[PDB]
């Protein structure tokens, strides 16, 4: 049982490099449009406090240098949608997959294809934290890298990278240009809300540990849904809903452990700690596997 | 600090399915050759105790179904090389990347593209353990999935998947069909040797901590390589090779911390524990990041 990302080939064929003056970042080329973060139009001084509409009206098509590998693509239009710039190009990307733009909810997961200068560097799995940050691995020049899920050949784009907070976590937008969370695309120190742990994910991962022959944390105690949620909230865990309990149904049926029995197990785990033991090789309770992630990997 | 796979697109374009009778696994299509585990030619019952030379005698080119998606590739020749089958097909794969076949050492990492029915399913980072197993995530029908590194557009294939051991770890071959470790492709009870911690990777991880400012564990001592190796073995840590000292060179230069000084720091951690302190926010010493993985992630490679 490992943190597993989607194969990135369908997205790799869409990455390009976008340059305006001195600033370089990545763009997503679908059909005849290139999507990228709007702060590519900023100089260093601009970034500190930009007025984007005012900055954008002063740009021409030829201020945008888009490169797909060695080939320049000619920009023939441009518009702005929220924090995302849409560059109309004179060539259609032949490698455009079947795709959709989706806005994901907190606790959901996706794969990130980290890119620099329009070239893919690495792929890894992330979750949208409840405070709408993501614990990523991004360096300078990674903006415009996207997050995605893949279902039967259709790529669901859910994230585009824009920045790193002073705490080292990351913030971005959906493909419509709207930030996840209370962040803005300005070069200013920004704090996130207090993060919480994704409870339904922790339970899914505890079920993964059982499917893989680890049971040390189980007990014979029981709990009601409301009594578990009281303890969970006390420990900065998100509430468990009945929808979550249902979503865990297959994992419960597979292992024969009722959801509320696994809740009792996690409650003890939260109140006693792990006593220096590990679960699936982890000294901490892991919350970036969804129930579907566990099912996909285990079955 | 997270495990990051290589982008998998160059390998995805090479995955096909190979069927004999009812047995289907994955194959690797490079130029006009398809590489796959030789037990594709086994029936359910023949896997218990297979005679591969005799099983292959009864096979002809026309007994092999090679498909890229639903499109059949005609097999025009077959041979066995160690535990892999090489199927000559009549079409050169137009998506063949620049590539090499390499045999990796214990402790080296690679990305695995897990495939089923020749269809890629996920990608994750693995390390070759010192007992020559990998802690993989594989299901029925994953055999023939490959593990690989990429350097400057050249894909180095290092692993092809063949089996699961009773402890739940996995075993396989290089792309010349030579098993890593002392395993055989027979459905027999086999057991991985006792595992050990990958010292060179723990050291890499200590350097990564130092690069990020977490350096409380740096002590005022040093040690010789031989003295360190003798103590490390007492803690179930691998001995260091001369090549291990050399691949730590770049991190040693970047931090100004001598490799043998860092060794003496790790020794103190082994003899006294961490005293309830963390390193990169972990209470456990991590051993599946190589020196290259640390560099690759701190740079924009
Ligand atoms: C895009 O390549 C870049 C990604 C950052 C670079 C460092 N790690 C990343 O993920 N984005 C920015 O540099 C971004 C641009 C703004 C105009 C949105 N700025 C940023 O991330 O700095 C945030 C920050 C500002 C001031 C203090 C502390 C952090
Ligand atoms: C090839 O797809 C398969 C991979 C196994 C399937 C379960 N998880 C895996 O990694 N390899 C075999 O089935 C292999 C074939 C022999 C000729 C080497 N046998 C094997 O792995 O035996 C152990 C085992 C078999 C079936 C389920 C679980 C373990």
């Amino acid at each position: 049982f490992r943190k597993m990302a989607f194969p990135s080939g369908k997205v790799e064929g869409c990455m390009v490099q976008v340059t305006c003056g001195t600033t370089t970042l990545n763009g997503l080329w679908l059909d005849d449009v290139v999507y990228c973060p709007r702060h590519v139009i900023c100089t260093s001084e601009d970034m500190l406090n930009p007025n984007y509409e005012d900055l954008l009206i002063r740009k021409s098509n030829h201020n945008f240098l888009v490169q797909a590998g060695n080939v320049q693509l000619r920009v023939i239009g441009h518009s702005m949608q929220n924090c995302v710039l849409k560059l109309k190009v004179d060539t259609a990307n032949p490698k455009t997959p079947k795709y959709k733009f989706v806005r994901i909810q907190p606790g959901q997961t996706f794969s990130v294809l980290a890119c620099y200068n329009g070239s893919p560097s690495g792929v890894y799995q992330c979750a949208m934290r409840p405070n709408f940050t993501i614990k990523g691995s991004f360096l300078n020049g990674s903006c415009g890298s996207v997050g995605f899920n893949i279902d039967y050949d259709c790529v669901s784009f859910c994230y585009m990278h824009h920045m790193e907070l002073p705490t080292g976590v990351h913030a971005g937008t959906d493909l419509e240009g709207n930030f996840y969370g209370p962040f803005v695309d300005r070069q200013t120190a920004q704090a996130a809300g207090t993060d919480t742990t994704i409870t339904v994910n922790v339970l899914a991962w505890l079920y993964a540990a059982v499917i893989n022959g680890d049971r040390w944390f189980l007990n014979r105690f029981t709990t009601t849904l409301n009594d578990f949620n009281l303890v969970a909230m006390k420990y900065n865990y998100e509430p468990l809903t009945q929808d979550h309990v249902d979503i865990l149904g297959p994992l419960s049926a597979q292992t024969g452990i009722a959801v509320l029995d696994m809740c009792a197990s996690l409650k003890e785990l939260l109140q006693n700690g792990m006593n220096g033991r590990t679960i699936l090789g982890s000294a901490l309770l892991e919350d970036e596997f969804t129930p579907f992630d566990v099912v996909r990997q285990c079955s």
